[PDB]
């Protein structure tokens, strides 16, 4: 994986991979692959 895991504390969705979906409220990368 090339992407920080649920909690990895990023900014934006380029942060995290695909799989995951960084939140502009939350602030974090949300693994579900489905949004």
């Amino acid at each position: 994986s090339e992407c920080r895991y649920l909690f990895g504390g990023c900014k934006t969705t380029a942060d995290c991979c695909k799989h995951l979906g960084c939140r502009t409220d939350l602030y974090y990368c949300a693994w579900d692959g489905t949004f």
